[PDB]
């Protein structure tokens, strides 16, 4: 993927509306069914402390950056198979690139 910049307005929506079920940013901010998510473009997969994650996250080992997440919010468990994020992916790349917009400021 080739992330652009886009509006974090919208991403803030898509992120409470698709991601904060299982997910928070803030920093201190719990694990849920997902882990808390601050900080994860400075991050391996499978290593934010504290929580619990498959051994498929794990071993995948992807240095998330704006690009990679956009590849693997698209279809998560085509990418990283064997997870247990059970969400199908936001297939639009507008999408992807509003909810990472958002995601930068909001993980920071
Ligand atoms: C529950 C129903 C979830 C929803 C909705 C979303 N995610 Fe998720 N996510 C969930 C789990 C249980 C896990 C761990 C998977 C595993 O195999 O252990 C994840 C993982 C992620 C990650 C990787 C985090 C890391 O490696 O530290 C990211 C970056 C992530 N999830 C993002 C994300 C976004 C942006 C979502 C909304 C669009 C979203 N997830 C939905 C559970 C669930």
């Amino acid at each position: 993927a080739e992330f652009k910049a886009g509006s974090a307005k919208k991403g803030a929506t898509l992120f409470k509306t698709r991601c904060l079920q299982c997910h928070t940013v803030e920093k201190g901010g719990p694990h849920k069914v997902g882990p808390n998510l601050h900080g994860i473009f400075g991050r391996h997969s499978g290593q934010a402390e504290g929580y619990s994650y498959t051994d498929a996250n794990i071993k995948k080992n992807v240095l998330w950056d704006e690009n990679n997440m956009s590849e693997y919010l698209t279809n998560p468990k085509k990418y990283i198979p064997g997870t247990k994020m059970a969400f199908g992916g936001l297939k639009k790349e507008k999408d992807r690139n509003d909810l990472i917009t958002y995601l930068k400021k909001a993980t920071e």
